[PDB]
RNA sequence: GGCAUUGCCGCGAAGCUACCAUCCGCUGGAUUAUGGCUGAACGCCUCUAAGUCAGAAUCCAUGCUAGAACGCGGUGAUUUC
């Protein structure tokens, strides 16, 4: 039933520092600095090291252990985003419309539009989220790189076109017209 | 000028009146369905378990009507001298 101990390691990498007091876990390193708040958990972390952070609990049931892997696993991906980063590279699928995306600084900030999206004539804003650069890859003319040093960011902003780019009343087997992502990657590699 | 239970006919102002006439009828947040993201459970996977995003003629506000005759606030003047 109760699991009397359940532990993960975080293994914190070279020249990345991690500050936690109250379960808020502020990192910074090389590039960037994420701080991200887990008051919901009921997780004890402690320093048994300064390469690595153990990371356990105590008489935790079935959901509450499931829910300390995800624990270790949101660390990991904020120290990966601030020691290498995030990019996501999206592509543009049209059969006969072109897409034709910008990026417009309005009274707020950097909303994207995308025009001519299957002949309409309706603008589709979505803004971006801070922290995430938006690049356009040159060589390729139907691409489009998003980049940041967090996965959320990022990975939602990725998936705003996703969801604002859709069809309607129409097959989507046959018109399989929009803007995908297709590569998750990593900043320096 | 009277009377004809307003004698009858034509025009008729005021008043009332008619999609028979004209004018007017608000925009913000959260959400269901559903589509997603990060991600465990289950050394893979997964929209869900903990998180989170977009979203219905829906919902609560904004707006509109009443104002508790036992809800309340602020000010004015307070007697024959």
């Amino acid at each position: 039933m109760k699991y009397i101990q359940t532990e993960q390691q975080i293994e914190v990498p070279e020249g990345v520092t991690v500050s936690i007091k109250s379960r808020i876990v502020k990192v910074v390193g090389p590039r960037g600095t994420l701080t991200k708040n887990l008051k919901h958990i009921d997780v004890t972390f402690t320093k048994v090291n300064n390469q690595l952070i153990k990371v356990a609990v105590h008489n935790g049931g079935r959901k509450h252990v499931a829910a300390l892997r995800t624990v270790k696993s949101l660390v990991d991906n904020m120290i990966t985003g601030v020691t290498k980063g995030y990019k996501y590279k999206m592509r543009y699928v049209y059969a006969h419309f072109p897409i034709n995306v910008n990026i417009v600084e309005k009274d707020g900030a950097k909303f994207i539009e995308v025009r001519n999206f299957l002949g309409d004539k309706k603008i589709r804003n979505v803004p971006v989220r801070d922290g995430v650069t938006i690049e356009f890859s040159t060589n390729v003319k139907d691409e489009i790189v998003l980049s940041g040093n967090s996965v959320e960011d990022v990975s939602q902003n990725a998936a705003d076109l996703q969801q604002i780019c859709r069809v309607r009343n129409k097959d989507i087997r046959k018109f399989l017209d929009g803007i995908y992502v297709s590569h998750k990657g990593f900043i320096t590699e």
